[PDB]
């Protein structure tokens, strides 16, 4: 009962927090009987656009909007306008799109020093990329090594999409710890888990939670040695991780052959053109060391009454409009653009990182998680008087949308062109937030002795996960609740 | 074999990859960003590359509306919601709303129950995948099934195979025999076993545009307590508005083909076909939230925080969502009824033409009894090879769909193609006539046409051949240099 009531309450709170109601909220739950007018639609749409929301425009949201620049957005919009009806599955009908796509891939292959037989596909997103990589490896190991009970070895810090992959394609997952202070995968632990049913090694460049780049060289050595495909999740490093050297920022493992196709064990890399490529959402690229590989992810069904069906990825039908958007984005930004943006973003990251380490308050109370090199800075509490989640809620109350982590308890900022412009303000607000909690503790001690974010703390520590499970289930339901 | 293959592939590449003077191939990022005007210029160039003229209504079921007014609106929506990502509802509430509303509107269209739930997917493929996954997870959680099986009609969409391949399920193909080209209910029944986790039905099916016996499937589904999924991807809005338009509604008098039938647990609908939403916009419908839930992915233990996603994709395009939404609102019931009237009208007209026109009626035959937007016809004359007809129309600039079982061609009518039905009829007549003449000279004395090679390869003992051929195609799709 009680658990139930608590849950229901929590859900109700979520719904009350996400579902926007109140006078003015017209809920359109059935098709209009007569078509609205263009102006009508435009009006309503503006109305929607101006709903109250975390002001990403004010650079207060972590890694949600990477560029946001009107000029670019317009361009993307025009591209969309020109290729609105384009569907690449019909290259003979939409050749332009087909070209643009190919080119996008090419351009990315180059960024990561791909071999000449390098091949790649566009995917809707990093999730899809990862899925397809996994599938690829599975099919590979099946066709070649006749493997039937597939296994993949991932770091704990690895992106959940991998678990999704294993869940979907029926693979056994192995999570290796990334212990402090390095917060990098345990190579020995990886080695130990390698067995004949291992079909994929995974590495992160960097990883979502902490923004740490795993020991891709070491993983490559293992991969080469045991003849197992290495996949690099670079979704989040995107362009930024690549332009690091050009920007002058140290490139992860430069002196050990980098983190990309330069390393012979690296067989597949996933890159999100929509994160730091600044492409429209719905634009990622998966790279394979050779066509031979890529092929495993293809779906061909020749016996179909409707004709031979062939699809390179998950989707049959896709949006040429978005493809074109991605393309132009790349062309409009260009090497210079990316170097510049890199400079800014990484600069901001480094500045923040310094702030935490140096600022008299922060340096005493907080600590950086590992040694982040890219665009993601994760920090945790080094003072038992300051609960990190409390800090999170404190910043949230100040209008910040940062990312709360679990293992360990921490917060991360994924810096984007917007957030980079707000770094100082972030620093300020963080200082103030921290101070406040210190006073609270002081007041607690004075008194002798309400914690929010407990969902990630108390609930994070809760014995069963069923609780958080139901909580999320609600969230998701809410996402589609209109009535 | 190898040489033949390689040649074929080379022909494909030489037929899809535009080369030749002026074809600038950008294989690396420009060193300095291009200017807006430069980009616009290039983009126009790309847009005006030579291609099958869908604008002239010569492409089957690729562009459903294509109307400038709508496109502009969609474009504006995209412009306003370019950066929107629904996974952040607190950041992009509008999108979150619009989505929910879309789902609702569709749920209504198919007479969903009050506890009816639904998600948006990128497309019908994804819808189908998610339905299959849902069923699987259901049967696992509830009936502890470990070796899942699904029963589908032969005419069912390949995405089902993809689903089974992906999620490791056993697939059962049931025949759809002439003249009905509907699934064999008896054969379905016989295959039902404790490991059966999903029954499938088509409304209509892609190849022949036939609606399966959804009532019967519903009965079986209720009886054996197995989920029924209706693939409605291709019936989309048009099948929903058929009766309103005045055209007969499949199985009206037996409770229709949608949630009115108690056995119908899930329906997949493509807002991007006849909803006229931008590409990347489909909806999956479930009789109850409880059901829908099975397709959700929740990973709570993740160091980055509790991950939860409703479908395949984590990140998604709010721009597209908003576009789809507006499309609906801008078109409205009236609009859809009108478009239905036109499209179905055209289909029927074509169907009649084939049955009545002195030439065609003698040489061709409709496949089954189509009622929707897909009209499929085959050769009734051994002198006329359907694929040859296909190639003939192809030479006339038509992009129609060539089928295998049986050998046939289909037209999926869209606002464009509907406007060209007459011209299509004319060109078809002329095409047929030609092949008849050819056969005359043939018989008077005693080669290989492309489509024929497609048929020959499909008639070959092993599919490995065609497989490779397809692979090549796909590779081509990503060849830039």
């Amino acid at each position: 009962g009680q658990v139930d009531k608590q849950v229901s309450t929590a859900i109700e709170n979520i719904e009350n927090k996400l579902v926007a109601s109140g006078p003015g909220v017209t809920r359109y739950l059935t098709l209009p009987q007569t078509g609205w007018t263009p102006e009508q639609i435009r009006t309503e749409l503006d109305k929607l656009a101006n709903m109250e929301h975390t002001r990403w425009e004010d650079g207060r949201v972590s890694g949600a909007v990477y560029h946001g620049g009107q000029d670019l957005l317009k361009l993307q919009t025009e591209a969309f306008g020109q290729f609105g009806v384009a569907n690449p599955i019909h290259p003979d009908v939409f050749p332009g799109v087909r070209k643009m796509e190919a080119e996008v891939v090419a351009m990315v292959l180059a960024l990561f020093n791909a071999p000449s037989d390098g091949a790649g596909v566009t995917t809707s997103g990093g999730t899809e990329s990862i899925l397809m990589a996994c599938l690829a490896a599975r099919q590979k190991a099946f066709t070649e090594r006749g493997v039937k009970e597939p296994e993949i070895i991932i770091p704990d810090t690895a992106h959940a999409a991998f678990y999704k992959a294993c869940n979907y394609f029926g693979m056994k997952l192995h999570r290796v710890p990334c212990p402090a202070p390095e917060y990098k995968v345990d190579i020995a632990a990886v080695r130990r888990l390698i067995n004949p049913n291992t079909v994929l090694l995974v590495g992160s460049a960097p990883n979502f939670p902490h923004g740490i780049v795993d020991d891709i060289p070491a993983l490559s050595r293992l991969a080469t040695k045991y003849k197992i495909p290495l996949h690099v999740d670079c979704c989040l490093g995107s362009f930024v991780i690549a332009f690091l050297k050009k920007a002058g920022f140290p490139s992860p493992y430069e002196e050990e052959g980098g983190f990309d196709f330069r390393l012979p064990g690296v067989t597949s890399i996933s890159v999100d053109t929509h994160k730091y490529g600044f492409a429209p959402k719905g634009n990622s690229v998966l790279l394979y060391r050779n066509k031979t590989y890529r092929s495993y992810q293809y779906f061909i069904y020749p016996d179909w009454s409707g004709g031979v069906y062939a699809s390179p990825s998950v989707a049959g039908s896709r949006p040429g409009a978005l493809i074109a958007g991605c393309w132009a984005s790349l062309m409009s930004v260009g090497e210079t653009g990316y170097i510049n943006s890199c400079l800014e973003i990484i600069g901001a990251a480094k500045k923040f990182e310094a702030s935490i380490k140096e600022h008299p308050v922060l340096s005493k109370n907080l600590g950086i998680v590992g040694k982040p090199m890219v665009s993601v800075v994760a920090f945790q509490s080094q003072n038992g008087a300051v609960d990190i989640y409390d800090v999170a809620d404190g910043l949230s109350a100040k209008g910040w949308h940062l990312n709360a982590l679990q293992s360990p308890p921490a917060i991360h900022v994924a810096f984007t062109i917007p957030t980079a412009a707000a770094v100082e303000k972030l620093t300020t607000d963080l200082v103030e937030t921290v101070e406040k909690e210190l006073e609270k503790a002081e007041e607690r001690k004075r008194q002798g002795k309400g914690d929010t974010s407990a969902l990630y703390g108390v609930a994070g520590s809760l014995p069963d996960k069923s609780i958080v499970s139901r909580l999320a289930e609600g969230f998701l339901d809410t996402l589609y609740k209109a009535g």
